[PDB]
Order: C-alpha cells, then sequence, then structure tokens
C-alpha cells in the first residue's frame, strides 16, 4: 500500500478532479434467460497519459435446474449449470487495450498440524482367591491433520490478453443431505454418482427422485449474479476514436441421469453437454464519452 | 473495488452533486397481516445517461403460527409459514427496466479436514505364580470431518429479468429442543415428522402437543421483516414518463398435523397448502419525481 | 448497501440540511417500578414527501426478583419477571402511520459437523509357556455434532401494523450453578423444576433455599433497559396536525414455588401469574414539533 | 441505528453547534482510601427541549486486601472487598431528573453443543493351537457441552429512578492457582472455603497461608476504577435553577478466616462484614453552567 | 460512550480550539541503566474550569538479567528483574491534584464448559467350538474444563491518591523450554525451582546451566518500555502557579541460585533481594506552560 | 507508526501538495503468454530531497498447465509452472537508485501446545459362582501438537540492491484430492511422486491420468497476477535526467512424467526443466515526468 512505502495514502490513485460520465445498458436475452446489465464510467484524468473506460458486467444468469427428459418411470435426465462464463473481447484491429481487471486468482491455503503423544499405565489385579496380577504397558501415537475450505463454486480469472479477458464460475462440489461432498467425478460402484440423487432406493418414478432445488446450492436454480470490472485504456492521439467490444454471457450445462436397476438407483453425469451463448456488441465513443449497443 | 484498479475510491459511484427526492408509502393489509412500506429515492445525475429510481421494500409479514384444526384430543392441525416472498413487476408494456438489485445469491462454503493416525503399544504381564506374558500391537485410523453453517431460513434472489424481480425466504431446517435439526422432509418410521411436536408420547390434547412459539424461530410467529433494494432505470427521452409497478407481498403456509397412534404421536407435514398474497399497484411519475398509490 | 448498487454512500438517506428538534420526557411509575424516558426527534426534510418523528423508548423496568410469599418453613414463593414488553399505539382514527422500527427479527443460525472414522489394529500376544496369540480388528464410527448459541433472554419484534408496534423480551433459559440449562418447562420427577433452587437438600427453611440474585441473570433482579426506535410519518397536507400516542411499559411475572417433601426440595413454576402494566399518553404537535404528556 | 431506519447518521444526536463547558472536581478521602474525580459537561442545545448535564464518576476505590487479624499460629483474618458501589441521587424535592445512564445490564449468552456417535467393531482371534474366535460389537454415545464466560467481577446497573441511580461491581468467582474456580459460597467438607488459602496442608503460620495478592484479581488489592455516565435533564423554565446532588463511593468487605484442624487448614468466609461509605455533596448551577463542592 | 447516551461523538471531550504546548525531557541514569523520557503537554481550554497538564512517562528500564555470583562449578547466582515501577509524586503542600491516569486495572475473565456423555454398547462372541458370549455395557462421564490467558508480566495500577500515582509490572510466570509454567513460588522436592535452569542434570559449570536470555521473556534482559499517562489539574485562581513533581523509575531484582547436589541441580529464588531507584525532580510553571528539570 | 512516537498521523509521509503524473503501459508477449502492464507515477515533492517514481508491475503470467507429450498409452509428460518471477534492473551506469519495494519478507509463526494428562481407575468384578475380582490402574500421557499455515505458493522478495530488485512466487505444496499434501520432492516408493496423478492405478491413457486443472490451484492453469511496487529515487541536480530500466517476466516450468508399471502408475518430476523469459526496456524522462517503451 501507499503507506508501506512512506507515501501519503491516495496520492498515486487516478480520478482526482475529473468529471466522470457513467451509464447503464440493460438487456434481457429471453431464450437464454440472461439479464445483462453493463455499467461503464469514462474517466479522463488530464494528469493520466491515457483515457480510461471502466466496464462492470453485472446482472444474473439463470441457473435453470430442470428435469429435461423422462424416459418412462425408470429413467429421467436433469440438466444443471456446471459453469458460468463472462467475456469481453476487442477486435484485434482496435488500438484500445485491456489495462486491468478484478477479481483475480488468489493463492489458496491449508492448515497443517502434527501430533506426537506417548504414555504409560500400570494395573494391579487380584481376587478373592488371593491371586495377584500385574500389567505395565506403554504406547506411542503419531497424528496428522489437514484443514482447508472448499467453496461450492470457484471464481477463476482466465488467462487474459490485451484484447480479451474472461471469468468462469465452475462447480467445485456439493454436500448432498449432510453426506459427501460429491463432485462431477464422484463414483460409487453400487449407486454411481449420487450428486443429485434424493433417495438410494426410493419407490417413486425417476422424475421424482432428484434432489429438491431448495436443498442444493442456490446458484444451480436461481442463477449467478456476476460482478466483474474491466478497465480499458485508449491513447489520446489515436486516429480511430471509436471501438467495438463484445460481451458474452455463457452457461454450460451438464447432463445428470438416474436409471432404476430393479434393486437401487444409479446416477450418471456427463460433462459439458450443452452451451448457452449470448453475445452482444457495444460501440465505444471515446470523443463523446458514451457507449451504446 | 476501485482501490484494486488504482482508481480513487468512490470515483465511479453515482449520486454526487444531485438533489435526491425521497418518500414513504405505508400500507397495512388487515386480512393478510402485512404491513407494507415502500421507500423510494429519485436520483437524476446529469452525468448519468439515465434516470434512477431506488425502491426499498420494507415492513413485516406476520408469521401466524397457529393451531387451526382442533379436531379432538387425538388429532389437530398447525399452520406455519413455509415461505415469504416480495416481488416487484413492471408491466411488459413499460419502457423502464430493472437495472440492479440486492441482496443476491452468495456462494456457500464448507470446512474439510482429514486425520491420519497410527501408534503402537506394548504390555508386560505376570502374576504371583511366576507367569509372564507380552503384547505388541499396532493400529491405524483415517478420519474425515465436514463442517458448515445452516441458517434456519434462506434468502434467495429468484432469477430476475428486465421486467420483474423477487426474493423468497424459505424454511431450511430447525432444531427442536436441543435435537435435530428437522425439516419439511424429515421422517422417522415410528413418529413421522417431529418438526413441531412437543412430546413424543405426551398424554395431552393434540392441540397442546405443539412446540411453543417462543421455542421456535421467531420468524414463524412474529413474522419476517424484508429489506430489499431494486433500482429502476429510465431513459430521459422516453415517450411516456409515467410507469406502473406492482408490489406483491405473499406468504405460503404448510399444514402440520399430530395424530395419536395409540402408543405415541405421529407427525405429518403437507407442503404449500395455503397461499396468502397481497398485491398493490403504484404509479411512478418520472417528471415530478414522486410515486403514489 | 448503497455501494452495492453503485450509488454514492449516504445519497438515499434522509436528514441532510435539516434543523432537527429533539426532546426528553422522563417519568417514573412508583407502583410498577418503571423509569420511562422518551427521546423524540422531529425531522422535516423538504425533500421528503412526509414529516418524520423518531421515538426512542429508553429507561429500565425493574426485575423485582422477590420472595413474595412464605407459608411456613416448608413452602415459599418466588416472583420473577418472565417477560418485559414495550408498546406504542396510535388511535385508529389517527392519520399518522408507523413507518419503521428497530430492532427487528433476525434469522438464527446453527453449525453442523459430520465425522466418519475407521481404523484397524493387530495385536500379537504370548507368555512364558511358549503360547502365541493374535488379533486383527476393525471399526467404523459416524458422528454428528450440532452447535448453536442460546441467549438467556430473547428480543422479539411482535407483528406490527400501521397503528401499533411492540417488542417483548422473554426468558429463554438459564444455567443454575453450572448445571442445566433449565427453562420454564424443565421438569424432573424427583426435584421438579430446579430453575431457582439453591440446594437439592437442606435443613434451611424454604425462604433461604432460592438462588442468589447475584448468581442469576442480571435482568431478573436489576431490570431491563430497553432501546427501541419507532419512526412515525405524517402527511403535510393532513387537516389535523395533532396526534395522540400511547406508550406502554409492562412486566409479566411467573410464580416459582418450593416445598419440602421430607426428603428433598420440589419446585414448580406457574406461567404468566401477574402482569404489571404502566400506560401513559403523549400528544404530538406536528406544527410546533414538540411532544408533551 | 440511524442507518437502519434510512436516516443520515448522527442526525438525531444532541450537541451539534453548542458551546460545552466542562470541569474537573477531585477529592481524596484518606480514611476510606477513595480518590474521587467528577467530570461534568453542561450541554445547552437550543434545539433540545431541556438542558443537559453529563456527569462521569471516575477515580479509584482502593481494594485494601489485607491480613487484619492474627490468632497466633492457627487462626487469622483477611478482609477483602466483595463489592464496590457508586451512587448518585437527587433530593426528592429537586426538579431535575435522571435521564440516561451507562453502562446498562447486558444479556448473557451460552454456547450449546449436542453430539451423537455410533460405530461398530469386529475382532478375529486365534492362537498357535488352531483356536479361532470372533467379536462383533456396537456402541452409541450422546454428549452435551455447555460453554460460557465467567468474569471475575460483575458490573451491574441497579434499578434506577428519576432521582436515584447506582452501579455495583460484585465478586463473581476466582481461579486459585489453576484450580477452582471458587466463589463466596464454595464449601468443601474437609477444607471448607479455599478462596484465599495458599496451601491445604502447608505447615506455616495462619498469617502466611493466604494467597498472594499478585496472584489474585488485581481489583482485590489495587482497587477498582469506575467509569460511569449519568445525564441530568432540567427544564429551562423551572422556578429554581440550582440543584443539589449526592455522590457516594462504597466498599463492602467480607471476612475470610483460616484455622488449623490438626490435619489441614479450614477456610471460612462471612459475607458483608464491613461497609466503607464516603458521601459527598455537590451544587449544580444551571444558569452559570457550573458545579462545585 | 457519547453515542450511547444520544450525544454527538466528541462533544464532551476536552481540547477543542486550544493551543497546546508540548515538550520532551530526556535523561539517562547511567548507574541504574534507566533511560527516562518525559513528554508533557499543556492544555488550557477556556471552556474548562481548570488547567490541564498531561505527563507521559516513556523510555525503558534495562532488565539486566545477568549471572552475578560465581562460586566454582558448584554454585552460581542470577539476578533478574522481578518488578518494574514508575511513580509520580506531588509534594503534599502543592495545590495541584492528580485528575486521571491510564492504563487502569481491568477485570479478568475465564471460559468454563461442562460436559456430560453417556453411551451403551453390546458385544456378541463366538468361536470355532460353538461357544457363544455376550456383553451389555453402559458408562457415564462428567467433565469440566477451564480456559484463561496468563501474561508473562502484569501491568497493575497501584491505588492512586490526589498527590501520587504509580504503576508496577510484576513477573507472573514463564514457560521454560516448552514446559511449565514456572513462577517465583514454583517448588519441586527434587530440583526445587526450575525457573531459569537449563538442564536438570547437565554436568557443566553452574554459571553455564542458566536459561539462555533469548529463550526467556525479552523484558528480563532487554528491559521494559513504559507508556503511562497522568493528567494534572490546577486551579486558575491558585495563589502560586508553580509546582514540583517527582518521577521515580525503580527496578526490583530477585536472586536465583543453582547448586549441584551430586545427582541433579537445585533451584532457589529469593524474593525482592535488590532495589534500584532513580528519582528526579521537575518544575512545572503553569503561567508560561513549560516544564524543566 | 506515527501515533506510537506521539507524532500526528501522516505528518512524515510524502506527496502532500504535489501534482502527481501517472500513466499506463500495456504490452502482450504472445509467445510467452504474458500480459504486462506498468503503472507509474511521478511524485515531485518540493519538500523531498529527491524525485520519486513509483512503478507498479501488474498484469498476468499465463500458467499453461498442459500435457505436452503423449508417449503412447503408458508414458506422458505434463509441463506445469513451478515459479513465476518479476524483475526490474537499472543499468549499472545509471545514477538513479532503488529506494523501496513491496511486498517484503515476513516472519512466519506456529502454534505449539503441550498436553499432560493422567488418571486412575478401579474396577470390581463378580459372577454367579461367588467369584470376586479387582483391578486398580493408573496411566500418564505426554502430548505435543504443532500447527502452522502453509500456502500453495510462497511470494518472496529476492535480495535486492540499489540497481535491481525482484520477486518470485514458488510452488510450496498442494493437496491432491483430499490427500497429501505433495510437493516437488514428495516420493512414494510404490508410486513415486503423485503430485498430479489422477488415479493410483486405472486403465486409461497416460494423457488421461493427470489431475483435472479445475481441481488444482488456479495459478497452475489460469496464471498469476503480480501486484508488486517499486520506488525509484533520483537527484534533482543529476547530470542527465534520463534513465533506462528493464522489466522481466519469467515462468519456470518443471516436467511431470507418468509411466505405467503394469501394477500402478509411477510419477516423477524434474525440477526447472524450462524457462520462459520476456524482457522489455523502458525510458524514464525525469524532466517531462513521462515513461515510454
Amino acid at each position: 500500500a501507499d503507506s508501506d512505502i512512506n507515501i501519503k495514502t491516495g496520492t498515486t490513485d487516478i480520478g482526482s478532479n475529473t468529471t466522470v460520465k457513467t451509464g447503464d445498458l440493460v438487456t434481457y436475452d429471453k431464450e437464454n434467460g440472461m439479464h445483462k446489465k453493463v455499467f461503464y464510467s469514462f474517466i479522463d484524468d488530464k494528469n493520466h497519459n491515457k483515457k480510461l473506460l471502466v466496464i462492470r458486467t453485472k446482472g444474473t444468469i439463470a441457473g435453470q435446474y430442470r428435469v429435461y427428459s423422462e424416459e418412462g418411470a425408470n429413467k429421467s435426465g436433469l440438466a444443471w449449470p456446471s459453469a458460468f462464463k463472462v467475456q469481453l473481447q476487442l477486435p484485434d484491429n482496435e488500438v484500445a487495450q485491456i489495462s486491468d481487471y478484478y477479481p483475480r486468482n488468489s493463492i489458496d491455503t491449508k492448515e497443517y498440524m502434527s501430533t506426537l503423544t506417548y504414555g504409560f499405565n500400570g494395573n494391579v489385579t487380584g481376587d478373592d482367591t488371593g491371586k495377584i496380577g500385574g500389567l505395565i504397558g506403554a504406547n506411542v501415537s503419531i497424528g496428522h491433520t489437514l484443514k482447508y475450505v472448499q467453496p461450492d463454486f470457484k471464481t477463476i480469472l482466465e488467462s487474459p490478453t490485451d484484447k480479451k479477458v474472461g471469468w468462469k464460475v465452475i462447480f467445485n462440489n456439493m454436500v448432498n443431505q449432510n453426506w459427501g461432498p460429491y463432485d462431477r467425478d464422484s463414483w460409487n460402484p453400487v449407486y454411481g454418482n449420487q450428486l443429485f440423487m434424493k433417495t438410494r432406493n426410493g419407490s417413486m418414478k425417476a422424475a421424482d427422485n432428484f434432489l429438491d432445488p431448495n436443498k442444493a446450492s442456490s446458484l444451480l436454480s436461481s442463477g449467478f449474479s456476476p460482478d466483474f470490472a474491466t478497465v480499458i485504456t485508449m491513447d489520446r492521439k489515436a486516429s480511430k476514436q471509436q471501438t467495438n467490444i463484445d460481451v458474452i454471457y455463457e452457461r454450460v450445462r451438464d447432463d445428470y441421469q438416474l436409471h432404476w436397476t430393479s434393486t437401487n438407483w444409479k446416477g450418471t453425469n456427463t460433462k459439458d453437454k450443452w452451451t448457452d451463448r449470448s453475445s452482444e456488441r457495444y460501440k465505444i465513443d471515446w470523443e463523446k464519452e458514451e457507449m451504446t449497443n
């Protein structure tokens, strides 16, 4: 921070004594169930060697936890969103560049603890028949413990460039009714993948044996609300003072199926079965400090 | 945040140098027991490309934990609120759009820890008759521990669009007299669903074997006080500067019954039996910056 | 909050550039031992569609943990406060309405923990007689841990309306000399309810066998000091700029009885035996911005 | 708080744009070892309906943990402060009233933890004689855990009125050399009350078996420094603008004795043996905003 | 605080609109190894009824953990600082008084938690010989645990008067090489007091068996750096505006003795063996607002 | 900090009353997949003896975790980034020097806890035949647990000079599918290094037995974003006010090999196989206060 290098806090930041022009661009893609809202801010700091544009991609991408298929009373399919993606892309012929972005990748941590314990014990015995026993034992013990946190979903910043940037919220793993946690690769030889299995040998039909959405992660059904920030820099003396930028909201759905084997239920999950891509193009006008679609 | 992208804190926020006009609209629906209060704020920032209207839905929806059917000393009914919902909706013919909202869906986490232990022990034995003995053992053990937090009720942002948004507070589970927790799908083959039974084999009237409301979550009896924020954008060049918006407060109640099977009590819970819904129509006037109903 | 919807912090709040009129009204009710102080503030924000009055009810209601009765050396009664209530009430003919209130009901939480363990062990025995033995064991375990917080008293907001609002602080449970916790419903077939029993056996008389007030919750004897906020809105165009409002402090006392069974002490608690109600009327003058009584 | 009711923070507070006149009044009572300092502040806010006077009682009441008696080599006495009190009261004929106070009584909490465990274990035995054995067990466990904090001393607000207010800091319990904790009622069949005995069997003089004040709570020896706040309101049109107020500092000491029983030491404690009281009178002048003694 | 009593934060505080005079007085006592620095500030608030002088006693008193006596490989001594003190003292004839001080005595706390578990188990037995066994067990266990923090040194405010105040930081206990802790009273029949013993049976010179100063509390060797605050009040009408004040830094050292018993070492600590005092007199000139020594 | 030495906070900081000139320099090295952004700020404080240039190296270095070689169906390589580095170098002939830098090296800590527990127990036996037994045991136990936090990657400030400074983020260890953690040196004789081995013994191609990048640290695949800051000073009277500075981004990749031994997979990792260097030169002009590349 500034104070760590003996500099007055805030001295190095941009935006002082500048008139900032903001805007809201709202769009709903009905077929894909994506409410897309772009909040941009033009920052022209006369003391900065560049012209800045801050784009915050907000809104909500519907999860759509739906039972899509039903092949009789002993087979049914459940489509669930396994990844949510947001991307901004500048045509390679533009002179604008992607300067900064947030959030970024964080370094994980884990808590480790060792334990060494040893003791002794002596027991004296006897009975009514004047018997006398004895016992002198010992023991040693070595232990290891590993603690770490497991989020249900992961927020990952995909390797960016000066002309593209993107994030993807992916499924990590979930707890099913206090047991697990199960992930996309969990496999039990008798029941297979029990990710969204309600009961292991219930008597109802396949369509009625899936975990209730209210008891799973809210992102599966309700959807995920992004909050990402991208900063675009443009040179003040560039001939072309107009830029086009593409914003893509994307959802990747897997296919989880239950089939009844006449003894118990057996799950199966197939990765990256469907992709819902919703793209839109906006025009950046650096001279007027306005953005439109 | 702005600090993370080397921008002065608060540079990109809206509302600076703007005269904000606020107001309160209070209404009580006697029949449904819903005290509704709408607090709005017109924000017209000449540096923002659109006009803003922030609507905060406040108040409280009575829980109404009640013993409704006192059908003797062997059976009785209890009606409890299993979900509370607040929904705003713009007519599809409106030009205004829903720009932002709060709270949204957060990502759940879970703490995981693995234990690996192994030790050894020796024992020397004997007695008065000169007998001697020995014992040399070993052991290994593998532990897993999963820890996470479970609220009694969930706050869920339902998939929004540019024309409607809503939230729902649903019953997750509850602890009943130091044991549990139980939920709407709990089932014990002997007693059934013990969610709201006071005593397992208590010789009183069915109307008297229900958990004391002071011992259950306060939201069941007293009611739930929403605090939601939704901001509506509007183009300054729109043809019609008046908008209509509907606000719905509704409560869904389940049906829990105690019947005595001549040894003990048996509990049964029926989902989403009743629905209480209070709807209102409000008029937004963007030119005068005032809202009425 | 405001920063979450990209709005400048504090933009939507009321009170900016307004002259606020405050006051104190103090009263002591000697019969019911209630010191009542009402602190109001008149907020007339020209940018608000209504006029505001913020009423804070403060002070303290004495507990009066008392040995009221003594029927000989074998039976004695203890009166303790089981609930403290504060209520504000507007006549239904009034045009003013109750807008907001604090504190409200909060969602409780619990912490769940699951543990799965399984190890192995082998032992090799022997003695001086050239004997040889063995042991190959296995084991599995499944643990469930539930953790949650239990306040001694609960603060509850009772379902409000546009003419009435109230709170109640009810007794939840208490720890008696490191045992328990016990509540109003605790029962033991030998000793009965041991809420305030000092000793299970004693040559002392009944009056000397009750828990020392310094060893119990300070609210039982010293008293409870409320701190509540009620906001009352009034329409500027209303014909009557005078409003009456009733403020009611109230204490409900139970009856805990001890009696000697010639072997041990027996305790019983009778719910809601007495009710100390202290009501007072204040007059609000919206034109001069002052309350009186 | 004010932000919870959509009100600009600090709008409803008193004191803005007011000239505050303060003062220090210091007095030492040598006989009781009490250093008394009274810090007052006159706040005349023309937007408040009454005058305000804020009195903070400070200083230090010496503990005086001492060995007062010495019965040669077998009995001895130790006088320790079991309670410290600070009280302010106006004559019942005064027109001023006590408006507010701090600190008030807080609600205690406790942490609960329920554990349910069940597991299985199998054993296979054998020896050199071709013997074979078996073992198949099952177990269950039901745990409870209660956790709460126990301060060495309690700060209690006595039931206040419009003419009297006071606080008392009482001895709750104490840990003696990593054992206990003991309180004023701890009793051991052979040793009695071990509150302040150094050694249970140690052969010394009675005057040398008491715990060293550096090892007990610092409030016993060094003394307790109060910090309390009281607010007195006065009507601007009251006939007489002078008020008298009495401030009392108290210390109540118990009597702990050790006697030798020819095997060990036997401790005994007698509650509230001695009371040290220091009363002082101050004059309040509301016209000049001045206080004297 | 002020916000607790509905008063604007900071309204009551002293020092508003006043010119403050500050100063430093640095002195080193070579004999006693005490670097003494006094930092005073003169505050004359025209809205305060008396003048103020804030004296901060700073600097550091060298520990001087040194092995002084060397009597051959059999015996040796170690002088260590067992207490550090700082005192301010006004001559009795002065009219100025001591008004406030910091830090003060605080109330210690502890964590108490009771546990109650009970389980059942059954074991079936058998062998090749058609033998059958059985076992039905039960158990119960009540636990108690106590948790509290122990600092190496205690900061104690000695009972103040209006003419003198003082503090003292005393040795509480210390952990020696991962085991202990040990205080000045710790005694073992074999080794005695192992406070500063490096090894139980090392065959080195007694001067070489003492704990390495880097493995002990840094205050023993490096020294203790006080930071105390004392505020002196003075009447504006006082006849004499000149005051004398004494500032005393003193260190008390104990005597730890190690001698060889031909099998192991023996520890012996003699309380309060030595005492170093460094007194200095300063002059306070209330008219010029300056202090000198 | 300043408050610790009785100095007004921020008094000794740089930047007050200065016009700061900032800039952004963005570059993308496509071959090495490095998005490099340099954010500089010129601070010319007239009260500072030298000029300042605060360089912040930001951007993202792609991880590029991928299967570089599939040597049939039982031999495959995986190239993963073991260390990421950032360097700034001033040519030896420059008069400017490196003044400060952040982050720096911090001292690690660990929690240590020594347990000592002992007990006693007695058991009385019997049977139907009149047989009587006895048992009296004693035990003792000495424990030591160590606990510390260890991140997946460690960020290290390399020994800097007045002409160059650098940082390196090195792989510490990682948990593989709830077990481990493994590092570059982990070695199991049966399976070798299991760092990125998906299954200990499956039946698939070696290219299909590597840990899924979504289950590994995000830095391995997505990349690492430096947030490193460097301060450069320059004399105002220096002969020439131009300076060249080199900025280097690096990525060192190890080589992980899987080979099938017809019983199980065997992993092996060879440290620092490859090095990716991306260097760039910038020109610093202290007169215009601008930086170019």
